[PDB]
C-alpha cells in the first residue's frame, strides 16, 4: 500500500513573472532569469524559468512539486502556456561543476567537504520519498550561496529498484538498466570525485562504450591529488560491485560530518526592496 501524494500543483499567471535574461539554451529548450510577482502580496521572488517534451517536462514537474528538502530545488510552479514552463527557485551560483571549474583556486577543504554532506543529506531525503534520481552528477547540483548547494534535474527520477549518462552510472545500470537508491550512490561516487578533481571529466577521453568493460576488469577513477586515502575509500567503496555493499546515504552523511570537523586532515589543498527568496516565500 502506497500513501496518497498530497503535493499541490500550483498554476502561475504568466503576467505575474518577467523574463530579465537567457540563463542558458540547447535542446532541453530555454531557461531564463526572472522575477515571480504574485498580485497582491508585495514580494518579487527571483526564479529560473524553463520553457512529448510537454509530458516529460509535466513528469519533472510532478516529481519537483512531490520533494521538500532544504538541499532539494523547489518548485514553485508551471505556467500553461504553447509550451509548459517550469517556474524553479533562481539559484545564482549556476550548477556545482561550472562552479568548481571557474574557481579552483579558491575552494576550500571545508567547502568541499560540506558539499559532500549536503548533496548526502538531499539524497537521503529523495531515498525517503522512495525515489531514484538516476541522474546525479556535479552539473545537476546547483549552488544557493557557497554554503548550500542543492540537488536538480529530476527529468529522469522515477518513483518506486526500476528497470543515459554512462560514466555516472553504477555497473548494474550499464549492464541491465536496473536503478536503485544504491545505483544513486556510485553516481554520488563519481559526482564527488568531480569535486574533489575541481571539475575534471570522469574517464576522460575513453569512449562511453568501453566503460563497461573497463569497470568488470575492476579499474575505477583514480585517487584526487588532494584527497587522503580516507576519503578516496569513502569514493572506492561507492563503487564496489555488490551494490548492497556500498555505504547508505545515512552513512555518507555520518562519515562525511565528522571530516568536515578538521576538513585539512582530510583534504590537503595548496593555500587550503521586496525581494524574497523562494525558502522564504
Ligand atoms: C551549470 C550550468 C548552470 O547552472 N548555469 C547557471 C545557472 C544559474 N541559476 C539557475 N537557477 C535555477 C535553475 C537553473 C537552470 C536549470 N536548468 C535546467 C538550467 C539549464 C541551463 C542553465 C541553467 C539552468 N539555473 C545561474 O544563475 C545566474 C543568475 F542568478 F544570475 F541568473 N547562472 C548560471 N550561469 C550562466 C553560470 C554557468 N555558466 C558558465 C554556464
Amino acid at each position: 500500500g502506497e500513501a496518497p501524494n498530497q503535493a499541490l500543483l500550483r498554476i502561475l499567471k504568466e503576467t505575474e513573472f518577467k523574463k530579465i535574461k537567457v540563463l542558458g539554451s540547447g535542446a532541453f529548450g530555454t531557461v531564463y532569469k526572472g522575477l515571480w510577482i504574485p498580485e497582491g502580496e508585495k514580494v518579487k521572488i527571483p526564479v529560473a524559468i524553463k520553457e512529448k517534451a510537454n509530458k516529460e517536462i509535466l513528469d519533472e514537474a510532478y516529481v519537483m512539486a512531490s520533494v521538500d528538502n532544504p538541499h532539494v530545488c523547489r518548485l514553485l510552479g508551471i505556467c500553461l502556456t504553447s509550451t509548459v514552463q517550469l517556474i524553479t527557485q533562481l539559484m545564482p551560483f549556476g550548477c556545482l561543476l561550472d562552479y568548481v571549474r571557474e574557481h579552483k583556486d579558491n575552494i576550500g577543504s571545508q567547502y568541499l567537504l560540506n558539499w559532500c554532506v549536503q548533496i548526502a543529506k538531499g539524497m537521503n531525503y529523495l531515498e525517503d520519498r522512495r525515489l531514484v534520481h538516476r541522474d546525479l552528477a556535479a552539473r545537476n547540483v546547483l549552488v544557493k550561496t557557497p554554503q548550500h548547494v542543492k540537488i536538480t534535474d529530476f527529468g529522469l527520477a522515477k518513483l518506486l529498484e526500476y528497470h543515459v549518462p554512462i560514466k555516472w552510472m553504477a555497473l548494474e545500470s550499464i549492464l541491465h538498466r536496473i536503478y536503485t537508491h544504491q545505483s544513486d550512490v556510485w553516481s554520488y561516487g563519481v559526482t564527488v570525485w568531480e569535486l574533489m578533481t575541481f571539475g575534471s571529466k570522469p574517464y576522460d577521453g575513453i569512449p562511453a562504450s568501453e566503460i563497461s568493460s573497463i569497470l568488470e576488469k575492476g579499474e575505477r577513477l583514480p585517487q584526487p591529488p588532494i584527497c587522503t586515502i580516507d576519503v578516496y575509500m569513502i569514493m572506492v567503496k561507492c563503487w564496489m560491485i555488490d551494490a548492497d555493499s556500498r555505504p547508505k546515504f545515512r552513512e555518507l552523511i555520518i562519515e562525511f560530518s565528522k571530516m568536515a570537523r578538521d576538513p585539512q586532515r582530510y583534504l590537503v589543498i595548496q593555500g587550503d526592496d521586496d525581494v524574497v527568496d523562494a525558502d522564504e516565500y
